[PDB]
Order: structure tokens, then C-alpha cells, then sequence
């Protein structure tokens, strides 16, 4: 139909930590991808958005990549705080807002981003009729 300024900014932020991934990258997260999720790409975000919660805002601390070396902090807290814009704006991208799961595989946050990455490039590329 068409594209939204809302995706042309996520992509944005997912794009800056593609380019910033390295120490906390790698984190274990909940495979969204991987049972029968050829269901709506909104569902996918909805039930991507909230790992990503659980992420940023689980994490904001258990030393998990916080890397010791105070420097090293200031990417950890600037990571975690653009998956946060990330958190509270997949949910406009996504629209629903009821969407729990159970996923009980589990894959990397590396992934996350290439998988979560790669359903915006979808939806964004085929946004037109």
C-alpha cells in the first residue's frame, strides 16, 4: 500500500547498531523466527518487539557486555537506549499490542537484528502495492 515514516526511522535505528555491533552483540534472545511465523509481518514485530524489551531493559545491567571499562559502558547504556526507542516504536510499526508467544528455542541477538532487520526490508521494499 504504502510506506510509513515510521519503518524509514526504524530502519534507521537498526541500521546504527548494525554498525555498532561487536561486544554486545551475540546475546541470547528468544527465536521469534523459527515456529511457523509466516504469519503477518505486524505479528512477528509485535511478538519481536517484546524480546527486545526484555532485552534492553532486563539487561540496562547484569554485567552482561558491560565490558568494565566505563568506556565501554557508554555504548552499553547507548545501545540499550536506542532499543528502547526501538522497544516503544516497534510497537507503532507493528500496531498490535497483544502478542505474548512462548518461544522455547533460542537464538542470538545478533540474529535478532539481521531477522528483525530483514522483515522491515520486506515490509519497507514491498510497501507499495
Amino acid at each position: 500500500h504504502k510506506c510509513d515514516i515510521t519503518l524509514q526511522e526504524i530502519i534507521k535505528t537498526l541500521n546504527s547498531l548494525t554498525e555498532q555491533k561487536t561486544l554486545c552483540t551475540e546475546l541470547t534472545v528468544t527465536d521469534i523466527f523459527a515456529a511457523s511465523k509466516n504469519t503477518t509481518e505486524k505479528e512477528t514485530f509485535c511478538r519481536a518487539a517484546t524480546v527486545l524489551r526484555q532485552f534492553y531493559s532486563h539487561h540496562e545491567k547484569d554485567t552482561r557486555c558491560l565490558g568494565a571499562t566505563a568506556q565501554q559502558f557508554h555504548r552499553h547504556k547507548q545501545l540499550i537506549r536506542f532499543l528502547k526507542r526501538l522497544d516503544r516504536n516497534l510497537w507503532g510499526l507493528a500496531g498490535l499490542n497483544s502478542c505474548p508467544v512462548k518461544e522455547a528455542n533460542q537464538s542470538t541477538l545478533e540474529n535478532f537484528l539481521e531477522r528483525l532487520k530483514t522483515i522491515m526490508r520486506e515490509k519497507y521494499s514491498k510497501c507499495s502495492s
